[PDB]
């Protein structure tokens, strides 16, 4: 079986970085573990910033998405009985972002794939990389019991973080980067109008809480929860108890409550590996780096690894610029570490943690009216939201 | 003996409260535990923020530090190889700071409160605070053996962290918020003219190193050292070689070296009470707060304090305004806990600390590699380092 591009991974860097190279001409094939359901019943990401939406644009699958999706301007950001609002378009110069949910991506880009007959092998298992220092790398996984080989010039670990593919490195050619949190998030999906038209990120002493959205209909909620908990011990009325006890008062009264569709806890976490790549395998996405939910940024990372994976294997292909495909983890990387600066600073702002002495509780809140108080300090916010510019590539 | 403000301590804030009133009227007597010798061979502070050149020129004692205190308008950070300076006029609105050391501050003062006749008593032992929520407060000292009693309406604490006066307040009213850091400030003084005419803060391996300056001729120069360190183990040779090693190369190269005129080292703490105030005590500079001399804020918050005291004990006396002096803490606290952010970020960004994993020295390059490549980043260094605005009082 052969193919030029190999991509390990069905989730949206993966289908987004197949789709965008099948458009090119650029062959590729894709492996995936689970079914097309498995995939799709995972809700994740809300938030996406123009980054994304112009790819997904380039990459001709944004009919529904420019149809569906929010356009947001603002945030809200609440601590101390205040509710300070940042104004994204004024205070980054224009930029602002966009609210479709991941499963709907990944949706359109399901259809998208099918429609023009790229290859696609759901229920792949125990797929394995080979030769990867190699001119011929190739890749071995079992379809219903036998087992096949894959050949490919060049492959894309676009496999999350328990993927095969960071795995299948030489651990001493890696150095790992990691902070793991003290709590993750309780989220809950409801068919209920959301209770404002834009996010309300919010500190309070009993802990975090987030209101978000999928559409004019259907709500996203976060509330942050010590890593003891089980989401059974989670009904419905009770999360809802506690959501409107972390908010505003004024916020409370009008939430329209309902209930799940969907309840998980997701654990919070900071990782990056350096480099990304080996030989001539290319790592994208959360195969290579994690960040909190917090920034929004995880999913927005993504994409920027596989639109700079894609303009550098078009090189490539085209333009016989073979040697470019080194740089790859460098441009990466830049942006990677500055939006994990940002991820982690809206984590360590609007979260509680244990033990945490009388001064690091009146810092934080002074970071946070510090912030929110100064035009230089609401600039900073804003432009690290929307999302920082694109490294040019050569 | 009786006045109209005691005034505990003839540091630069005690000083400058005395002077500043007494050119509005209001009589007040200063005490000091020490001579003027002792008082004058601290070297401490060399940044004034332009809020401190103000005051001085309100109080009438400016005709040297406009003739000897250096203007600067920008400042230098140096981390991994690269020097990015911060235009502090350009990024503020046009503040910038004043280099004038903290000696001669206080030398002037002392000049000026003399040649006005106003009282001060040195070497009062044993200070004592009496009668605090009365009408008539008293303060009881020891001069050259005798035990005095002066009696005054208020009384103005402005003796430093180890001073009588926080001691003098019911503990149980106060709550302490502090945080000790693992390192301390190596300073030396030589009379050689500085290696910069702008400050480089510098981030290196093997801990922080400042270049600072008095004048064209007298320079100041600090190094990170542990807690451990003893000022003897540093001959001026010592000191000289570990400040080359932590510098950039074209900086280290140009340097001149030469005896010191004053070594000493300084532990770094940051330390909040609240509220400040208790009875018919006031608070003021570091009998009150303490920051770390990395955002050289500590004398510029003294003032702040001073400049809010003042104004509040002339509306109470000229106005009959006395009600105001019970907002005194919350207008100081406002100012004092985002000068506290900006003393502790700076520290954190500019210092070596122990078992800083991997994932944290990460976050720590990447947070100055964010705040100096951002105009915004730029921007929020900048009005906090030249100084936030301060508080209209009624
Ligand atoms: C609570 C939550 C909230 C979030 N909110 C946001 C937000 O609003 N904005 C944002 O930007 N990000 C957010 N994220 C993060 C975002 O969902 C991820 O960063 C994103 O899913 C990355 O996509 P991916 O394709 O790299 O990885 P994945 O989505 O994990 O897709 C990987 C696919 O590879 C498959 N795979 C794994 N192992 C193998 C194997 N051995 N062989 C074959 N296939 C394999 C998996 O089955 C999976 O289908 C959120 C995440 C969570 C959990
Ligand atoms: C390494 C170093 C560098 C610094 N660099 C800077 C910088 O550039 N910029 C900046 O803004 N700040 C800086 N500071 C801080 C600054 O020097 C202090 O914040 C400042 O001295 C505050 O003045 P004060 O009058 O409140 O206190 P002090 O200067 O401590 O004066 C208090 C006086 O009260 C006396 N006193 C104490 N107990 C009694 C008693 N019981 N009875 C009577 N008198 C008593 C003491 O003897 C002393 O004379 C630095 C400090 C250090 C150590």
């Amino acid at each position: 079986m052969k193919t030029q591009v190999a991509i390990i991974g069905a989730g949206p860097s993966g289908l987004l970085l197949g789709q965008l190279l099948h458009k090119a001409g650029i062959d590729n094939v894709i492996l995936e573990r689970q079914t097309p359901d498995y995939v799709l019943g995972r809700i994740r990401a809300g938030v996406l910033e123009q980054g994304m939406v112009d790819l997904l644009r380039e990459a001709g699958v944004d009919r529904r998405m420019a149809r569906d999706g929010l356009v947001h301007e603002g945030v809200e950001i609440a601590f101390a009985g205040q509710r300070r609002r940042i104004d994204l378009k004024r205070l980054s110069g224009g930029k602002t972002v966009t609210v479709y949910g991941q499963t709907e991506v990944t949706r359109d880009l399901m259809e998208a794939r099918e429609a023009c007959g790229a290859t696609t092998v759901y229920q792949a298992a125990e797929v394995r990389l080979h030769d990867l220092q190699g001119e011929r790398p190739y890749v071995t996984f079992e379809r219903d019991g036998e087992r096949l080989r894959l050949d490919c010039d060049y492959i894309a670990g676009c496999d999350g973080f328990h993927g095969i593919s960071r795995q299948s490195i030489p651990a001493e050619r890696l150095k790992v980067f990691e902070r793991v949190y003290p709590f993750g998030w309780l989220g809950l999906l409801a068919d209920t109008p959301p209770v404002s038209h834009e996010l309300i990120f919010a500190n309070h002493p009993r802990g975090f809480a987030l209101c978000s959205q999928r559409s004019a209909t259907r709500s996203r909620y976060y509330v942050q929860v010590p890593l003891s908990e089980k989401v059974e011990d989670w009904s419905d009325e009770r999360f809802w108890t506690e959501l409107k006890a972390r908010l505003p008062s004024e916020v409370a009264e009008k939430l329209v409550t309902g209930p799940s569709l969907e309840k998980s806890i997701a654990p919070l976490r900071s990782f990056v590996v350096e480099p990304m790549q080996h030989g001539r395998l290319f790592l994208a996405g959360d195969a290579a780096h994690i960040v909190p939910p917090t920034g929004a940024k995880g999913l927005n990372l993504a994409a920027s690894d596989v639109s700079t994976l894609y303009r550098l294997l078009l090189k490539a292909y085209r333009e016989g610029r073979g040697e470019l495909l080194e740089r790859y983890s460098a441009i990466c990387l830049r942006r990677i570490w500055k939006a994990e600066r940002f991820s982690w600073w809206m984590t360590s702002v609007l979260h509680r943690f244990p033990d945490t002495d009388a001064f690091s509780q009146r810092i934080q809140q002074t970071e946070l009216e510090y912030y929110l108080g100064s035009e230089a300090g609401l600039a900073t916010i804003a432009e690290n939201y929307v999302g920082l510019p694109y490294e040019e590539i050569e």
